[PDB]
């Protein structure tokens, strides 16, 4: 339904247009697909990776990586979060995140790639950057006070689920760090964040998603009326009932995740987040070839269409 704020008709078709399905699967996910756990060279590899493709933009983003070194329960390990802002002399910023790391799990099986954790979230993140190129770069020019930024976070999974400390290293690190970085109005990079939308879990058959925080409720509400337009417009793949994925109500239940963080400093958060979780959660069966590729296309119709409504694209 075309409501006040969303796009007409022919901008969201062309939004829609400027998505790349093959981009997305193969130069943005595909490269993903590899044992990332914290400090392994497959997850420097992804974390340059991620870098490299940020930088091509030609939108010109700022990014940098958080590099620290924490204490684990396999002993020190370093960890890099890579931050991307479009515009870092913005007042403010959506913020977009999702974890890059994979969780690790003993040797002597197969290895756990994390294809719905986080490797879609990942690389929903990119293409979008991608196929809303050309309009990011032209708000930047223009100067608009609120901007994007995307944040890669390392660490998100416990290392050999050794407790509560042994979870959330990135996130908790650049949660602090960006509490002691000035920023302009600020005062501090926490405040710079005007909504933080964490995606997890996405890209198998038949989530469901509820609104965990009544303070963004009013998001979630966006969210689910771009699924029932997209619907409408014959704009979805697999997709046989007009509300499917965005749901009303109490969750199903809520999770400590990379949000947590910033939500402590105050920071809104919307957690899109599947629960009940995917079928193949926290089991090597988390793989490309159990991914359901319609549902990962939809989702990235919504959220392209979610973004330029955000951010006037
Ligand atoms: C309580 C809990 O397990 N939260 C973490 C949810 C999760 C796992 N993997 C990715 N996200
Ligand atoms: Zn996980």
């Amino acid at each position: 339904v075309p409501l006040i704020g969303s796009l007409p008709e022919a901008r969201l078709r062309r939004v829609v247009g400027q998505l790349d399905p093959q981009r997305l699967w193969s130069t943005y996910l595909r490269p993903l697909l590899v044992v990332r756990t914290p400090g392994s060279p497959g997850n420097l590899q992804v974390r340059k990776f991620l870098e490299a493709t940020l930088r091509s933009l030609t939108a010109g983003w700022h990014v940098e990586l958080d590099p620290f070194t924490a204490s684990t329960p396999l002993g020190p390990v370093d960890f890099g979060n890579v931050v991307a802002t479009l515009d870092p002399r913005a007042a403010r910023h959506l913020t977009l995140a999702c974890h890059y790391d994979s969780k690790l799990f003993p040797p002597g099986s197969t290895p756990f790639v994390g294809a719905t954790d986080s490797a879609v979230p990942c690389a929903l993140l990119l293409e979008l950057a991608q196929a809303l190129d050309l309009e990011l770069s032209r708000a930047k020019k223009q100067a608009a006070p609120v901007t994007l930024q995307l944040l890669f976070l390392d660490g998100e999974e416990a290392l050999k689920e050794w407790g509560p400390k042994d979870s959330l290293y990135g996130s908790r690190h650049l949660a602090q760090l960006m509490e002691s970085i000035p920023h302009s109005p600020g005062p501090t990079r926490i405040q710079a964040i005007e909504l933080f939308m964490l995606l997890d879990l996405l890209g198998a058959p038949n989530p469901t998603f509820y609104s965990h925080f009544p303070r963004t409720v009013r998001w979630f509400h966006r969210l689910r009326s771009i699924e029932k337009r997209l619907h409408r417009l014959n704009l979805l793949q697999s997709h046989p009932q007009e509300v499917m994925y965005f749901q009303p109500g109490e969750p199903f239940g809520s999770v400590e995740d990379d949000h947590i963080p910033f939500l402590r400093r105050g920071v809104p958060v919307l957690h899109l987040i599947s629960t009940p979780f995917p079928a193949v959660w926290h089991t090597p069966a988390d793989t490309e070839v159990n991914l359901h590729p319609p549902t990962v296309h939809n989702l990235c119709r919504i959220l392209a269409v979610f973004l330029a409504e955000y951010l006037g694209l």
